[PDB]
């Protein structure tokens, strides 16, 4: 698609219940200290649709919405003040913004910014315009990544796909030794790279549990040691490739009440739990006698900015290789009906 | 405000500081106009002034002051967050903003900071002993709402650097664990209190002057001990012979560097912060023990300065203060250099 | 200095969308006025015409769009005085033969010749004015607009000329004490609202089905305002103790609207069927309308009365919101006309 | 070469989908190069194969498919010099005989003696690029391409040459005041529109059926770009002067395309149908053609072709939008390639 002007094309939500459409809205202009990308990719997501499915009570992110919280892109123009990039810079957009000042924003952590809330500071796609257009604006410098000659395609999955998988591991690593054991459950758009983030910064073993044949190829083909089939029989699965000595972390990519039950019948003594996948209702019970001592549980959030940064330098050196495929802005909502079926293999794209 | 504004300049090599009036600074996108309430003097303003002229590039003139705290004056175009009236600490060692360290809030040892040209205030940007002064970012700015101006000035520096050398080694400082202050002066006073704060070490104070051994006492040292060549063997019966897990030398000469490496503990740590040009740890097989890690540490971090004030704001630090006017800016620096000044000087705008 | 070529956004097939498309940089013959194209405005009336079938097609295509036109005079033909380089003129649309006894009269929308000799207006059948320049074929089709943002201008030359001649029609009906009922308050009822308040003192109800709209009238100048349907003709009734309404202005053309006029007109009132709904019609007949109640068919305005918009507008007093694109982004303003997302009147800025 | 098995992409049985496949990796014959695939394209003439009927069909499946390969040397055959083995190569896709006098003239694509004697291009007959390992079947066969990225040269060998051979044959009458016709703006014509600016100094008018495929002609250098339909012949003339276009290249090949062309093609000028209808031809008769102007369907490229268009590439004068596949989603890859829902070229990566 080539630029034409003054309006842009975008892929919102536009009524709740209602498919997310295509349409002309006015390119923006960034005020001082904001940033103009050129989108050259911008990722679709399986919580792209959650989202979309909340009732006219529990959605609070507002209408209409540019979709599109995964998104990388070039420098298109800078706004008052803003030194430290240069037009033509290839970026990729830092999703969970932060006040920038509280505790945890100034250890970086700002996916745990204690103030967002209140100030009603909302990620790209999930509050705030989305990447899902030929442009967007970004807050602040302080949200954008340099990803040098990296392909956007590749690159788009990296801000969610990459980052929020390499934070949950990233939560445990220093328990993830030569010894432990790593069970990867799914193999989604999560799931495979989660795998690869474990094999590149441990040496941990990894047991990947999905349902479909293809899947477990896929893990064995992206790094896993083993893979077993999801289900009633998986738990045991699992103790017979360890020995019965339980798993030191289970990262849940799925989140079903099913998985999370798995996870705490393999997790290891003074192990860990990362629920990350979202189903709701579904939530680990931790209590004496229903999960193991020290066995930790926890729902983690995205990630951070050094943990952004750290996720493009796997990919930079050829450490992850993101499964994609490749949309159109028109192909917007048809993208989306391809995701609810779950027929998207690995993760979708839409490069303007 | 006004046209002009009186600031206290280094203005050329081997001269005293003094007061001149230089045009008011307006903030440009992204800035923060202060009226400073205090500016810090330390020791370390007279280090920079006695660099001879041989070693000298560009920095003149210099507005002094690299322990600022103020008011909001006015805010730059685009920046948020701050209202103007607010009580603001001044963030010292500047950084990029975009590099891994300073992704990770370790803005002190940002890495691309020499390259880019970024200074501190006071140290090569403009300082807080003026009338106002300009912050670059927001993000150098910390709230201290309700805390005095002139106690919170010497926090930014004398607080801030012992709780970043105690930082890096935290984990060690168990009930059980010891640590050893040498020089009980600016930094080390202040970490006393830190270490009483933070940890439940032992705390063993060492020092030349014998009521500076007296008061650090008063603020939790456990034992006293007279700087010198009896001072490793004094420190070692205190601790049983077993060794110190901890030494912050804050004086950071030879003597006590190496009285540091004759008590320090098996798999230690050294901190050496006090600057004594030339003098340093030997670390190598046999002339430290085993596991004994050294370290010049580096000012301090965002979160640590935020961790500065909440222990103040709690009532746990207190540095004894100073005032001066700013036009006595360089009739402080001159008490500083003849050691009349008890606790730390602070001149109030 | 302009280039052989230049870009315009035309009707190249049937059925087919808008394309942006180079085509030759024309010159001014003989008594033609070239202008470079300041605005130019869409509406539905190019979606009606772009939604004939090939059934009905016999000529016209390619058609470059926009029968509402605002420029800058460019190069003046040979023998045209009375405008100089540089004028900002708004394109009188509805052409005429110049001669007949109506154009005569200064009704040139209504000549008597202009289907015989094949005289269309710009947009509809003649090139029109989404393009960079275009081509007005007599300086008598300028109107000057001075120092009026073209962008501004635009819908003027239609949503506002139009409900104009409409109203101008039966004008002396609508004196103190009258009421005059507006259905349909998209673009030309929004419009005409304002001109009902600024040259004449009736009262003005606004009907129409979105109440987001209904509001929308109120701040520009409704007395009051009621929800379209069976319910609206009883409700009007109602605001006007049962003596209905001296003019109804259906702006919107249906069947069903048409309908509820006829059922709220007054004794010797008027009805103004202004939209198209393809075979909608008004019933004059005994007992089926008050007598003396008259019903036409207006066709957009005549030169005089274009004038008389753009005063109103210099002065003030017409406030129609635009959305502004640029000519390459043209077919990008049709798809969000054709979806109805545009708030007011789009406008294509060359 | 290492590892006795090897994944590939097949065309097994008549009328069904290509599959996934593991075949025993080939080992160089004396005088063959094996390669270890970089980058195999694909395009819409694999599923023109896929597609002819059972009826149709005598000798010649299982097929690894792929004419358009890229590749480093992985082992040379016996007595084969020239190549490293690591050299990065692409694969020159119409292999002739090597011995008639078409191919002792660099013309191997129009070789006269190659079907007589059943040699077939690599995945039109041959086993093709698409798998971990091919054979080529003679050092003739490769062109080194550098540092070029494989996946860049890979569509070179079929989107590059096919238009660079067609452009090549007329290029002598492309002189300054030429007007070259680019019809289709798909895979081959967006590439053909940046050809005819590197080699010529034609003015290049762009025919399209779409409004964002006209904006990008505009994009990568046509001076002018209209659209495809009855009124595209005309919509030429307009911006020609009524003169008529030197060149015409029909990469779309409609009969309604080859008939525009006919229309707009210069007195002693040329046409060059170089996309695939079934059926679609042109009709070359006095006063159904300009005099002289003559018409050609040409095939493919000529090796030295090939070479020019690496050259073109390496200097950073040829674009080409690549999407790339892994070789499982092959199968994938050929059903979006049916959808037309494809940017550009796909290339399948092992
Ligand atoms: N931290 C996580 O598990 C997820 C983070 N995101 C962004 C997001 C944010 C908020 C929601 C609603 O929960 C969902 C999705 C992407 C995958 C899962
Ligand atoms: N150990 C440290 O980093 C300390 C921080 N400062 C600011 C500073 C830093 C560096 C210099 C160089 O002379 C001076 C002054 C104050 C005491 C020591
Ligand atoms: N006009 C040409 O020469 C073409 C060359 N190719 C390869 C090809 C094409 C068609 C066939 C016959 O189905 C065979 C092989 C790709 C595009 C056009
Ligand atoms: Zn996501
Ligand atoms: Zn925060
Ligand atoms: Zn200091
Ligand atoms: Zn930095
Ligand atoms: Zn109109
Ligand atoms: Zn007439
Ligand atoms: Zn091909
Ligand atoms: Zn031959």
């Amino acid at each position: 698609l080539v630029p034409r002007g003054s309006h842009m094309k975008a892929v919102q939500y536009t009524e709740i219940g209602s498919e997310p459409v295509v349409v002309d809205i006015p390119t923006p202009t960034p005020g001082p200290g904001e940033i103009l990308l050129k989108v050259t990719a911008a990722g679709l997501c399986h919580s792209d649709i959650f989202v979309m499915d909340m009732p006219a009570a529990q959605y609070a992110y507002g209408l209409p919405l540019t979709l599109g919280h995964e998104g990388v892109g070039t420098v298109a123009e800078l706004g008052e003040g803003v030194t430290g990039f240069g037009v033509g810079d290839a970026v990729a957009v830092y999703g969970p913004w932060g006040c920038g000042a509280c505790h945890a924003c100034a250890r970086g952590r700002e996916n745990y910014c204690t103030r967002a809330a209140d100030l009603g500071i909302t990620p790209p796609g999930l509050g705030s315009p989305g990447s899902m257009a030929e442009y967007m604006i970004v807050d602040s410098a302080r949200h954008l990544v340099p990803i040098g000659d990296l392909d956007p395609v590749a690159a788009a999955p990296l801000t969610d796909a990459g980052l929020t998988p390499y934070h949950a591991i990233s939560r445990v690593l220093p328990l993830l030794g030569p010894g432990s054991t790593a069970v990867v459950i799914g193999v989604g758009g999560l799931g495979h790279v989660g795998i690869q983030i474990l094999r590149a910064v441990s040496a941990a073993r990894v047991i990947a549990v999905d349902l479909d044949d293809d899947r477990l190829a896929l893990a064995r083909e992206v790094g896993a040691d083993a893979a077993v089939k999801s289900g009633a029989g998986a738990a045991d699965a699992i103790r017979e490739l360890t020995g019965g000595q339980g798993a030191t972390a289970v990262f849940d990519f799925v989140g079903a009440q099913s998985t999370i039950d798995t996870a705490q019948q393999v997790v290891a003594v003074d192990g860990h739990i990362s629920v990350v996948g979202i189903h709701a209702g579904a939530h680990a019970k931790v209590g004496f006698f229903m999960i193991p001592f020290g066995a930790s549980v926890v729902t983690p959030y995205w990630g951070t900015r050094s943990e952004l940064m750290e996720v493009v330098a796997l990919a930079r050196a050829g450490r992850l290789d993101i499964h994609t495929e490749t949309f159109t802005l028109d192909e917007g909502p048809a993208a989306y009906r391809r995701l609810r079926e779950g027929s998207i293999r690995g993760r979708g794209v839409v490069v303007p």
